[PDB]
């Protein structure tokens, strides 16, 4: 679990969105595994606006942060799960690292701010849904 709170928005993995998230829906994209809902309380996370390929992510299944090198956002094949059929997930970045189901939502950060959130795992890889292209999150 985990979310990004920036301005009047809450960013979460679409497969983990709640009833309240869907009742206050702003934007969702099944191909990216992202959903943004509106909030009443103001958020203070900073979104990175960059092309960094190194950062640190929080891994809840180890209660640790790990430094990683990660790929640029791209369409990557993701195995079928109970939430989606087998498909290409877009705007996904992979790194070598630990990620098990409950790790989704863990933030990936570089020196400039929030880069994205954990969205996939398995086979010793961790995939992060990028949020750096969502320029409207700040306006
Ligand atoms: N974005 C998606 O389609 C994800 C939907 C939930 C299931 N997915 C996974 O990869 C999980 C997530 C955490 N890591 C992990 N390690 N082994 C399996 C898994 C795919
Ligand atoms: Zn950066």
């Amino acid at each position: 679990s985990g979310a990004i709170y920036v301005g009047n928005y809450r960013v979460v993995n679409r497969h983990l969105a709640t009833h309240n998230d869907w009742a206050n829906l702003v934007w969702e994209d099944s191909s990216r595994d992202l959903l943004v809902s509106s909030t009443t309380a103001q958020g203070c996370d900073t979104i990175a606006r960059c092309d960094c390929q190194t950062g640190v992510y929080y891994c809840s299944s180890r209660r640790k942060h790990y430094p990683v090198s990660f790929s640029k956002p791209s369409l990557i094949f993701v195995e079928a799960s109970e939430y989606y059929p087998a498909r290409y997930q877009s705007h996904l970045m992979l790194a070598v690292g630990h990620s098990e189901p409950g790790d989704c939502g863990g933030i990936l950060r570089c020196q400039h701010g929030v880069v994205g959130i954990v969205s996939t795992g398995g086979n010793g890889l961790v995939g992060f849904a990028d949020v750096r292209d969502l320029l409207w999150l700040d306006e």
